[PDB]
RNA sequence: GGGAGACUUGAGUGCAGAAGAGGAGAGUGGAAUUCCAUGUGUAGCGGUGAAAUGCGUAGAUAUAUGGAGGAACACCAGUGGC
């Protein structure tokens, strides 16, 4: 009901940014994304997406009541930058920022190259 | 070319060293994917040139802790080696 430190996961695909703010223990509190924004298509994949999708996850956890905030940034997408500068506008200390894109070891097979 | 010898440079052995993803067998490690279980959590997720099919309120995606199992071995890595 109250909390103070959270975690802040931006997942960023070159389709679509996704900001879901959690305890530090991981337990989801908040979320938003272009998607819910009403972005659709290519937009979602702007940066201002990512911009705004941040701001709104920022305001309800905040409301829900939290200050600071661990940034963990995955996926190649482009909104990054722009989702951490809209968190810390909107208030949210954003305390530190890990890059947490998986790296297979090798591993499983991708899928084929397109247009072939 | 044949026959009887001689020789050590080719060829091989001995002796002393060097490198290596060479092969075969038995084990074994971590990342990641998927699935399964359980929390949190809510309305999207995913995808394209643009869309739709599809997955999702029977609670998805995300997220956290685990579990299962399979395949391939990131960085090293290099007209590098064998």
């Amino acid at each position: 009901k109250n909390i103070e430190s959270g975690v802040a996961h931006i997942h960023s695909t070159f389709n679509n940014t996704i900001v879901m703010i959690t305890d530090t223990h991981g337990n989801a509190l908040a979320w938003s994304s272009a998607g819910s924004l009403g972005f659709k298509g290519s937009k979602k994949s702007t940066p201002f997406a990512a911009q705004m999708a941040a701001e709104a996850a920022t305001k309800v956890a905040m409301e829900h009541g939290l200050k600071t905030v661990d940034v963990t940034v995955k996926g190649p997408g482009s909104g990054r930058e722009a989702a951490i500068r809209s968190l810390q506008a909107t208030g949210l200390e954003v305390t530190a920022i890990r890059d947490v894109t998986p790296v297979p070891h090798n591993g499983c097979r991708p899928p084929k190259r397109r247009r072939v």
